[PDB]
């Protein structure tokens, strides 16, 4: 019985939720990842759990109230990783008239069912504020943060608790259907090694490359086109001290973002910009970075310059092309196609699908798949607590009373267990009793201890994954110490 009841194309966030509640209503999964969890698009984003506030003047009620309800659901499902956030409006006028914005704001705050994220304000700014002078009134509102690249982590994990099974380095090169089943065939990247497996389903969940795995693994015609968005962010040391984010009203009416990231720096993000290519070699261009830089600049008092940047990232949205002459026009909202083949080996496709809205997503998805699956389970997912979210506050609680635990644990490093694994820190820790039980420091309290944990737990097989998506230690170590940690991994994934 070697045949898998589901397999899944696409480790990102939306294949991941996939896998993970299929896994969650009795269907034997396997989730295949070409290269690492989250490596492309979904761990390229704002990191925001927001209903999207600029959809809204293209009324796109759908995806902004089902965006809007998810926030809290996703809150209590993974409170290690996620919490929410205020972002703060200014007032320009000239762009949009104060009545448009406080009607946006209503349906922002009834929209979608809030049961403890507060309401939106009226905000007044004077002569000692972080905006320019002339920017005298504003607007603030709720939404809420998440470590993106730890919410795909977390999904994978689930997946295995629940009998899945999860490969990583694995591409699928193709995909038909004989006999009433699937045959997927993958590879290995590394090694070459070819893997051949039987399904009774089978999920497209590669975001940017849906189409092109239609193409080129499946030769079946993809039912919708994918316009590749790219979308760039800059790093700079925090602008301001204020723990609330800015969003800014740019003249092409886009608006931009201004992110606390890690208490030190802040995200400033981000851009719509039409995309051909590799989605693996997208990178930020020179004018993009001009724009980001002039709309902070003509809104703070602070000038930012190209040499206070110390990282930016891209990634590119693959929004279904619904024909939108403007790729800021274009519409977020996902979409999901299943098709079978004289009633079995159904196929299901997905076109979009923000982070925000994928267990939605993920629900809506094996619902389609029901009809084709035995005594397969209902939903379950709403009610459910990721891998590492079994806490009881995060700062509140958690990082407190890991430090109470484990007394030899810094402020630091406790808030960084807890606020990356979360209930898993203990599983990390292990038998450790004190700093020297942690292992071989390889620098900003980023010990083997975690580096090892990753590997027998996240996933982790290059130095990126670890220091780039899993955490985000690259921020802090050099170019020695990064080496030091792929050289670590070497040694340990060897014997
Ligand atoms: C600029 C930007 C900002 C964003 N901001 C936000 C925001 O703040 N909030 C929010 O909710 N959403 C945001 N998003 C949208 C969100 O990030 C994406 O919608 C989401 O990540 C898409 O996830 P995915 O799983 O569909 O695709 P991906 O994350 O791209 O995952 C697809 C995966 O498929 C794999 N794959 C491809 N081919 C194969 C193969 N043959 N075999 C095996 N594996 C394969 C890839 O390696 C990859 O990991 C943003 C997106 C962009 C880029
Ligand atoms: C302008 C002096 C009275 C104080 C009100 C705060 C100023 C911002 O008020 C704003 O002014 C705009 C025009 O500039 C209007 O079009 C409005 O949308 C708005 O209410
Ligand atoms: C039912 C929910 C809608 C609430 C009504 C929104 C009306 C906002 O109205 C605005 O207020 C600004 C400041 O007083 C103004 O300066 C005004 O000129 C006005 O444009
Ligand atoms: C009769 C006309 C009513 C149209 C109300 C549309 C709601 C406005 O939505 C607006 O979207 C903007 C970006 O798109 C945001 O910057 C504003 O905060 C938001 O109020
Ligand atoms: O911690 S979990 O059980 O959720 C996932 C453990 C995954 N372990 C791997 C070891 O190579 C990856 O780290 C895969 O078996």
């Amino acid at each position: 019985m070697e045949t898998k009841d589901l397999i899944v194309i696409g480790g990102g966030i939306n294949g991941a939720g996939i896998a993970a509640d299929a896994a969650g209503r009795g269907l034997s999964v396997l989730m295949l990842e070409a290269q690492d969890l989250a490596c492309a698009t979904s761990s390229a984003s704002s990191k925001l759990i927001h209903g999207g506030l600029r959809y809204l003047e293209h009324y796109e009620f759908r995806l902004v109230s089902e965006a809007l309800a998810e926030r809290e659901v996703l809150l209590k499902m993974a409170p290690h990783i996620a919490f929410p956030m205020r972002f703060r409006l200014p007032h320009r006028p000239h762009l949009r008239p104060a009545w448009m914005i406080r009607i946006g704001l209503f349906m922002y705050d009834h929209l979608g069912k809030r049961t403890s994220l507060p309401g939106s304000t009226g905000l007044r700014f004077g002569a000692n504020s972080v905006l320019k002078p002339e920017i005298k009134r504003g607007f603030e509102y709720s939404d809420c943060w998440v470590d993106d690249a730890r919410l795909v982590l977390a999904n994978a994990q689930m997946v295995v608790r629940k009998g899945g099974e999860v490969l990583t380095r694995t591409r699928a090169t193709s995909a038909r259907r004989e006999n009433g089943l699937w045959i997927v065939e993958a590879e290995d990247i590394d090694t070459g090694k070819k893997y051949s497996w039987q399904a009774r389903g089978l999920v497209n969940a590669t975001g940017p490359w849906v189409k092109q795995f239609f193409d080129d693994g499946m030769h079946l015609p993809s039912p919708y086109g994918i316009r590749l968005i790219k979308g760039s962010h800059i790093v700079v040391p925090r602008v301001h001290t204020q723990k609330q984010a800015y969003i800014l009203q740019n003249e092409d009416k886009r608006i931009v973002f201004v992110i606390p990231w890690m208490d030190e720096f802040s995200i400033i993000g981000t851009t719509d910009v039409e995309y051909k290519g590799d989605p693996k070699a997208v990178k930020i261009e020179e004018s993009e970075i001009n724009y980001l830089l002039n709309v902070y600049n003509t809104h703070f008092k602070k000038q930012l310059s190209r040499d206070d940047i110390v990282w930016t990232y891209s990634g590119v949205r693959p929004l279904c092309d619904d024909e939108s002459d403007s790729p800021q026009a274009i519409t977020r909202d996902y979409t999901l196609d299943i098709h079978d083949e004289n009633g079995k080996a159904p196929l299901l496709s997905v076109f979009g699908g923000k982070l925000t809205t994928y267990r939605k997503l993920a629900e809506h998805a094996l619902e389609k798949l029901t009809p084709y699956y035995q005594g397969i389970g209902p939903a379950w997912t709403k009610e459910s607590v990721l891998p590492g979210g079994a806490i009881e506050g995060d700062r509140d609680d958690y990082a407190a009373r890991l430090r109470r635990r484990y007394p030899f644990l810094t402020e630091s490093l406790a808030r960084h267990y807890a606020r990356t694994y979360g209930s898993n820190s203990e599983l990390l820790l292990g038998n450790a009793g004190t700093v020297s039980d942690l292992g071989e420091d390889f620098g900003h309290e980023f010990y083997e201890a975690e580096l090892k944990y990753l590997v027998d737990h996240e996933w982790v097989r290059r130095a990126d994954d670890a220091l780039w998506r899993r955490t985000k230690q690259g921020m802090w170590l050099n170019a020695d110490q990064q080496s030091r940690v792929s050289q670590w991994l070497v040694e340990y994934t060897q014997q």
